[PDB]
């Protein structure tokens, strides 16, 4: 008689709120999906083990084109659960599927999860300075994207940061890298030559939030762009003007080049 | 020689996640903060044995300025857990004190939980659409703070969502309500007359993130301003320009007004 989203959260098994597992106990049928993130610290057998229940695993495609011939179904005789990496709405178009389950006469309810989308608050940047955000995408053949590099533009223009997911293709098991993303945007910077990317732009990378020993660094392009973050999934921020205590905590944590403690007001 | 910040999450003691309920249990002290934010659907005796361990509260003082005398010298030599609302560091002050368990030779680590800033997914609008995020404050004495009039101006301007934490007087435990909060921003727009906050501005309010039974509503502010969304916690949006998508989802989910879909798409 009901659907839930509960999100898993960032990095393992244990990232699960125990709102999310004392609720995802007690259901009759567990889906979940594990293409819209990457969840570095566990495996499905793991998480099945903690909560107790075989979970069947969907596509982007079961999801996007048959979730109301797949999971609705049994939710209207049911209680089921549809399980994803970090929070189930925050980046994914599954709000969508609210709809879906409304229109089928399914009640839904969500559990949240820990999110990137907060979770990078470890980097000592103040979220609420946080702009507009936006995914660093995986050219193909000649389509050349080039918004993402556009957002950071637009939010250094008013001093505030930019978060960037990076692309992934779960079924290609690719999972692009800071390296890899700092790349396309260099190549980015020489076609528009905004002065937005270049090798002296402050960045930071925070690569598998949620484990207990996630990979947190800060510094210029140059010298980033070549370093080792670690096995995925990985986020990339470009920093606005920084205020002096977030700078204080890049360099005392995510050891940052000491010089950017002299900030130009 | 290690002290845990962990979060718990968003409404009730089931808001914490099973790494960090885990972790806070094999702790020799547990410390807590509720300054910052609150806990309106559970209570320390709640928390306290679910964790099954004594909890010793602080209060913005002590964090703030004897954090190193009350924390860290226990931590030098057992387990201390450091409990917030929410997710750890999204709190402007919070980074600030992995710097201090630095500088006394401890080793911090971070157990991240939900956060409001990623909850808002639940609303059904684009996590990448919102831009910076704001504090409504209550206005007293002399002193009338307006800052985040001219958020949610620049957000708007850009198309973004603005995110508004409501002000809470946690010691006194009194909740600014959206209703208060759409007050004071229709008392701030006859002051500045910049067009930003009137009564057909459209808004979206959601309270008790976290809980199974949020209020989610969408609407008009002349429709909204006396409409009881129950009890705390309040957060307010003023989104951008909606994306298709986000209207429906705010209509079939949220009760929006039809209208919506052809005035602020
Ligand atoms: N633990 C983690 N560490 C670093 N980046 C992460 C991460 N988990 C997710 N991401 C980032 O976010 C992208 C997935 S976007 C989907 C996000 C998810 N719903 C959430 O709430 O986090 C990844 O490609 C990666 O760039």
């Amino acid at each position: 008689m009901v659907l839930y989203f509960i999100g898993l959260g960032l990095y393992d098994e244990r990232d699960i709120t125990v709102k999310g597992l004392e609720i995802a106990k007690k259901c009759d049928y567990v889906f979940a999906e594990f293409y819209t993130s990457l969840m570095a610290g566990t495996t499905l057998g793991r998480i099945q083990k903690l909560i107790g229940k075989e979970i069947r695993v969907l596509s982007r495609e079961d999801v996007e084109l048959n979730f109301e011939n797949i999971v609705l179904p049994l939710a209207k005789e049911n209680d089921v659960a549809f399980l994803t990496p970090g929070d189930p709405l925050v980046a994914t178009t599954h709000a969508e599927l609210r709809i879906r389950a409304k229109r089928a006469g399914v009640e839904s309810y969500v559990i949240h999860a820990p999110s990137i989308y907060s979770a990078v608050g470890i980097t000592g940047l103040h979220i609420y300075k946080f702009g507009k955000s936006a995914t660093v995408a995986y050219p193909e053949g000649n389509w050349f994207p080039t918004s993402y590099y556009d957002v950071i533009k637009e939010n250094a223009e008013r001093g505030l940061h930019t978060l960037l997911f990076l692309d992934i293709k779960a079924e290609k098991r690719m999972y692009m890298t800071a390296n890899e993303a700092m790349e396309l945007l260099l190549r980015v910077e020489d076609m528009k030559k905004g002065g937005v990317f270049t090798d002296d732009t402050l960045v930071v990378v925070l690569a598998r939030a949620g484990s207990l020993n996630p990979t947190i660094r800060a510094g210029y392009v140059k010298d980033l762009i070549r370093e080792d973050f670690g096995d995925p999934p990985h986020i990339l921020i470009v920093p606005g003007k920084l205020h002096i205590v977030e700078a204080e905590y890049l360099v005392e944590i995510a050891g940052a080049p000491r010089e950017i403690l002299r900030v130009n007001v």
